[PDB]
């Protein structure tokens, strides 16, 4: 769709990039203005997030770190479509199976302290992000949030198709999608990633989201805004799997800590 986005949302959506791919390496140089709390880990999926602060934004962060591990790719191919129960009020909504075992598997220590956090600071606002898997769990854990708190935002780096086409719809009603002047509901992708494009959208699987994609040479100038249900910008370019477009977002490779 339409070329070129802001300095000020370019910039919010590197910080973002920045938080996700730092994920992958225990938040190395994240910025300095985000107080790190505590981890959030679940054995038996290795999900890996943090709870965070920024002060300076009045914002309270979760993120969710991607694929580290065998245990990990596992649940990336368990495709089947699983009830969302989650979230009773999102009708008929069903999400990646892999991804619901993920939730599920943190889903205490996420709420217990999103809630710690937000009961301190009841004014800040609740931002969730990652890449890859920690993409899809991102969006699992914005949904959840969005049914009991106000000025929830969600920014996805690389994600797979979350779910089904009512939770997209849900999210593209608790999220504002329908202009990207009002969403907060940010799904960046990049050239050609593979990843946005699994699971296929014929088995059942659909995004949310306004999509932001970014082309190479990276830039606002150079950052799409795509809306709308014709095939486009990152799910036209046709990447298999986890390519080199996959793993650098704005310049950023996961766990690289170059930033
Ligand atoms: C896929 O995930 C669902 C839960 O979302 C689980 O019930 C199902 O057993 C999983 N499939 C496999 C093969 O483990």
């Amino acid at each position: 769709s339409t070329q070129g986005i802001s300095e000020d949302l370019y910039n919010r959506l590197v910080e973002m990039a920045t938080i996700s791919q730092a994920a992958y390496a225990d938040l190395c140089n994240i910025p300095s203005t985000i107080i790190k709390g505590e981890k959030i880990y679940n054995a038996q999926t290795d999900i890996n997030g943090w709870i965070l602060r920024d002060d300076t934004s009045k914002e309270i962060i979760t993120v969710f770190r991607g694929t580290g591990s065998d245990t990990n790719l596992q649940l990336d191919t368990n495709y089947t479509l699983t009830p969302f129960d989650t979230l009773p009020q999102c009708n008929d909504c069903e999400v990646h199976g892999g991804y619901y075992i993920g939730w599920i598997s943190v889903q205490d220590q996420v709420e217990s302290l999103v809630k710690q956090q937000a009961s301190q600071y009841p004014d800040y606002a609740l931002t969730v992000t990652g890449h890859s898997l920690g993409a899809s769990m991102a969006a699992l854990t914005a949904a959840q949030l969005s049914a009991t708190y106000d000025n929830v935002r969600l920014y996805t780096f690389g994600e797979p198709r979350s779910g089904n086409q009512a939770f997209a719809s849900y999210m593209n009603d608790a999220f504002q999608v329908s202009s990207p002047e009002t969403t907060q509901y940010f799904r960046v992708t990049h050239s050609n990633d593979g990843i946005p494009n699994l699971p296929p959208a014929e088995q059942g699987y659909a995004h949310g989201g306004v999509e932001y994609w970014s082309v190479d040479p990276y830039s606002a100038q150079n950052t799409f805004v795509c809306t709308g249900d014709e095939v486009q910008c990152c799910e036209a370019q046709g990447g298999q799997g986890v390519n080199d477009a996959h793993t650098t977002y704005f310049g950023m490779t996961s766990g690289a800590c170059t930033w």
